[PDB]
RNA sequence: GACAAUUAACUAAAACCCCUACGCAUUUAUAUAGAGGAGACAAGUCGUAACAUGGUAAGUGUACUGGAAAGUGCACUUGGACGAAC
């Protein structure tokens, strides 16, 4: 899928006109363009001109041009980083982010991380897969192999996992949860309210919305007992957890709605008295290599239509500055 | 008297920055070597200028002169007189 952009319309092929010219304006504080920086990005051939298009990405979020960093000049960055290594750098720039800023959820994501599994990168991509998770996602398809990838490595380990990496997977598993072609899109967001569920009784209610984005209501294990029933309208973690609860800082609740320390009955009996019959009516990570197999038909329509919007994003961004060297 | 008159711009924005006046100059006041005036009065001195026709009627203007009041010329004044029939 590389040679399908990499007609960049030919420009000039030198950086240190440019990366020098990069910082005369920022010795005067002047705002610099989209098109100056977009002719640095793509002149990366070695690893060191992926730093100094790093160091200059520093600086270019730090700028009166807070904005226009494109989408083309993001993956320009990218899709010029997956030539040589593909290892460090386009997942350090999503792990600071801060003062990198890409936030790529285009078919974007998919071309540097689909590359990962050729190297097979647990211990590189175990972070990736939670900083994505940093931003509200998901209208493309890429959820599914989102939670193919979360369950190659939770049976891998059986811990507390951190402090904070178990309501982690709870985001990597709830907003993931969109996959409602199956019982899956619903027995996977079973376990997305469950581990988040635990949590609040052990540590408080302020430890689910600290950094990403979920609601804030101590209703988070009552909404898997209502789509425990929407599997009754057409699996053994969740009751070891719960009864962890029934065996041996700021408050943000009313008084006749008692806290969760208090309602431990109705969370326990409420989920036998369906377990019961989700006996009577009618694994985990074998069956999405079949999701992998029967979904997912890449669609690369979006893309070829955006790269194209990208060229009609390109020259109208150029040709300004075609005037503005000859009406001078 | 100066300078600035630029980039950047699917959201718009960031950047803008000079200076030369003051000197025992300019204005009034205080202090003074020395010179001069006016006023006052515990007692001197030289005259006798004025007040009576003040012993040359007094005075004004002005000039000249003199220890000092003053003197005199020239022209004015009565704020002097001429004694009021012959
Ligand atoms: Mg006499
Ligand atoms: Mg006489
Ligand atoms: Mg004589
Ligand atoms: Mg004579």
């Amino acid at each position: 899928d590389s040679h399908k952009w990499e007609a960049r319309e030919k420009e000039h092929y030198c950086l240190a006109d440019l990366a020098s010219l990069m910082d005369k304006t920022f010795e005067r504080k002047l705002p610099v363009s989209s098109l100056t920086i977009s002719r640095l990005i793509d002149n990366i051939s070695s690893r060191e001109e992926i730093d100094h298009a790093e160091y200059y990405l520093y600086k270019f979020r730090h700028s009166p041009n807070c904005w226009y960093l494109r989408n083309w000049t993001i993956h320009t960055w990218i899709r010029q980083c997956l030539k040589y290594d593909a290892q460090d750098k386009a997942l350090y720039t999503l792990v600071n982010k801060v003062q990198y800023g890409i936030f790529p959820d285009n078919f974007t994501f998919n071309l540097l991380m689909d590359s990962f599994i050729k190297k097979e990168n647990y211990k590189d991509a175990l972070s990736v897969v939670f900083e994505v998770m940093m931003q509200e996602a998901f209208e493309v398809p890429s959820t599914q192999l989102l939670s193919l990838y979360v369950l190659f490595h939770c049976l891998a380990k059986k811990t507390d996992f951190s402090w904070e990496e178990e309501r982690n997977f709870g985001a990597s598993l709830l907003l993931p949860g969109l996959k409602q072609k199956n019982s899956v899109g619903f027995s996977s967001q079973l376990y997305g309210y469950a581990l988040l569920g635990k949590v609040e009784l052990q540590q408080g209610l302020r430890a689910v919305y600290h950094n990403m984005p979920l609601i804030w209501k101590p209703g988070y294990l009552d909404r898997a007992l209502q789509v425990m029933e929407k599997v009754a309208a057409s699996e053994a973690l969740d009751v070891l957890g719960a009864v962890l609860k029934a065996l041996t800082k700021l408050v943000e609740q009313l008084d006749i709605e008692e806290t969760e320390q208090s309602k431990l009955p109705q969370y326990l009996e409420r989920f036998k008295a369906l377990h019961s019959k989700l006996q009577a009516l009618g694994l985990t990570t074998q069956l999405v290599k079949e999701k992998l197999s029967t979904c997912e038909a890449e669609d690369i329509a979006t893309y070829e239509q955006n790269l194209q919007q990208w060229h009609l994003d390109l020259v109208q961004l150029i040709q300004r500055e075609q005037q503005q060297r000859e009406q001078a």
